[PDB]
Formats: C-alpha cells, structure tokens, sequence
C-alpha cells in the first residue's frame, strides 16, 4: 500500500471528476459522497474498442463513448462502500468508494 485514491471535487452541491480511458483508467480509484448529485466525466483517449462502453452495473449504467469523445456518467451515489466500474468489457476496471 497504499492504494491512491481521487476524492471528486464539490462545487455548487454536485460532486465532479474527470477520468481518463487510456491504458486502463485514470484516476481507477475514486471516492464520492452519499446524497450528492455525482458527474463523473470520462475521456477516451485511446483509438481501442475495449473502452467503447463504460458499465457502472450497480447503477445500472451502460453508456457509448467514441474515440476522443467525454462522456458525462450521472447519478447520486446512495449505498455507502466501494463499487466497481469498468469498461463493458470488464476487462479494464476501477472503483468509487461512497462515503458519509
Ligand atoms: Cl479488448
Ligand atoms: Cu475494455
Ligand atoms: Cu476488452
């Protein structure tokens, strides 16, 4: 350890952060608040067909991103405790921790 994590930043009483797609993600790891509307922007930085989906399964979350496209995940995190994202590959993966 230790494992690093990305807190979103608050503003304006929504939660946002940026992630980029290439060769894996970046930041993988993040962590949001409970009951605060979360934007979670991702860039597809890289020309692979591994990253053309991003999956938030517990959310029930499964959107396209083009090549050089940002794609903006929207939701408000309500259970407390690390979640998985990943590509809709579940080959690449990441995380956010839901915190009080
Ligand atoms: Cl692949
Ligand atoms: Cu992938
Ligand atoms: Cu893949």
């Amino acid at each position: 350890g230790m494992t690093e994590i990305v807190k979103a930043s608050l503003e304006n009483g929504i939660q946002k952060i940026r992630i980029q797609a290439e060769k894996g993600y970046h930041p993988a790891h993040i962590q949001l608040q409970k009951g605060i509307p979360a934007e979670i922007t991702f860039h597809r930085a890289t020309p692979s067909n591994c990253y053309k989906e991003i999956l938030f399964e517990e959310e029930g979350i499964l959107e396209p991103i083009g090549v050089d496209e940002e794609k903006v995940i929207r939701f408000t995190p309500q259970e407390l405790g690390r979640h998985e994202f990943s590509c809709g590959m579940k080959m690449q993966k990441g995380s956010y921790t839901v915190v009080e």
